[PDB]
């Protein structure tokens, strides 16, 4: 079974070709090699909903992406997420567990 998790972070980019994405240790998160782009909303928020395996534990990070690759990793250690089995929002602050 799957669960829908909405990731959200505030980040002001400098140019229109940069964007924020999520990556992590699960296949659904790119296995640290690829990333899932977030989308920009009103008020400088980046948000997107990702389907994750239910009732498990995954490690992940926000990344900043430009010209096809990560130009900046979040400076904290890997974050842990208990995915649960109810749809939910994970609001985070860049660089802070
Ligand atoms: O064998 C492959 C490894 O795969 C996994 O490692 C992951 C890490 O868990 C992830 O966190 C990420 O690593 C990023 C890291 O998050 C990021 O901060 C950056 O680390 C740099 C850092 O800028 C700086 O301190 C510099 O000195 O070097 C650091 C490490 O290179 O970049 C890292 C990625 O390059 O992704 C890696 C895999 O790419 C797994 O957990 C490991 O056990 C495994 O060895
Ligand atoms: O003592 C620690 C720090 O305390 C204070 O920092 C505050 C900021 O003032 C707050 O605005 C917020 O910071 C957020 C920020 O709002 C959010 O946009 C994002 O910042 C990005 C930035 O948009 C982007 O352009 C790029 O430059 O990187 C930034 C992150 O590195 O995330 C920030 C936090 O992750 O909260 C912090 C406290 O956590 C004080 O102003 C700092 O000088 C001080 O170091």
């Amino acid at each position: 079974q799957q669960v829908s998790v909405r990731f959200q972070v505030h980040y002001v980019t400098s140019t229109d070709v940069q964007f924020i994405a999520v990556t992590g240790d699960h296949e659904c998160l790119g296995r640290w090699n690829t990333y899932i782009p977030l989308h920009y909303n009103k008020d400088g928020f980046w948000s997107h909903s990702i389907f994750l395996p239910a009732d498990t534990v995954v490690e992940w990070k926000f990344v900043l992406v430009e010209n096809g690759g990560v130009t900046r990793w979040e400076e904290c250690s890997n974050r842990f997420l208990e995915t649960g089995h109810e749809d939910k929002v994970v609001h985070a602050w860049w660089g802070i567990h």
